């Protein structure tokens, strides 16, 4: 018996598979989206899920401390347009999902992280 066959080396090989939507995001159901958080804390806890139904958009995940209790938020995003405007108090227009993860960073008053998973 004789043989051996495989792709080469092939460990130059990169992608980000973020077309429309920004590589930190990731295709999981709301219970996961939660708990992926707990546990990966390391990799932020600001994360994107894809809602099921209601609205047109996607929503954001984050666990942040408050008066001391484990609890998660889910935000909004409508799509007005080639734009995505933000749920919140002024109608934040921006250019593509990334702004929104951004903008976000920017307006809490602490630096959150966005989550990630290879």
């Amino acid at each position: 018996g004789s043989s051996g066959s495989s792709g080469e080396v092939l460990a130059k090989e990169e992608a980000r598979r973020a077309l429309e939507t920004p590589s930190c995001f990731l295709k999981v159901s709301r219970l996961e989206a939660q708990l992926l958080l707990e546990r990966y804390p390391e990799c932020g806890n600001l994360l994107l899920r894809p809602s099921g139904d209601g609205a047109d958009g996607v929503s954001v995940t984050t666990r942040q401390m408050h008066n001391g209790t484990h609890v998660v938020r889910h935000y909004k995003v409508k799509r007005e347009g080639p734009k995505y405007v933000i749920d919140v108090e002024q109608p934040f227009s921006c250019t593509s999902l990334d702004a929104v993860v951004n903008y976000f960073v920017s307006h809490t008053k602490k630096a959150l992280v966005p989550f990630l998973l290879d």
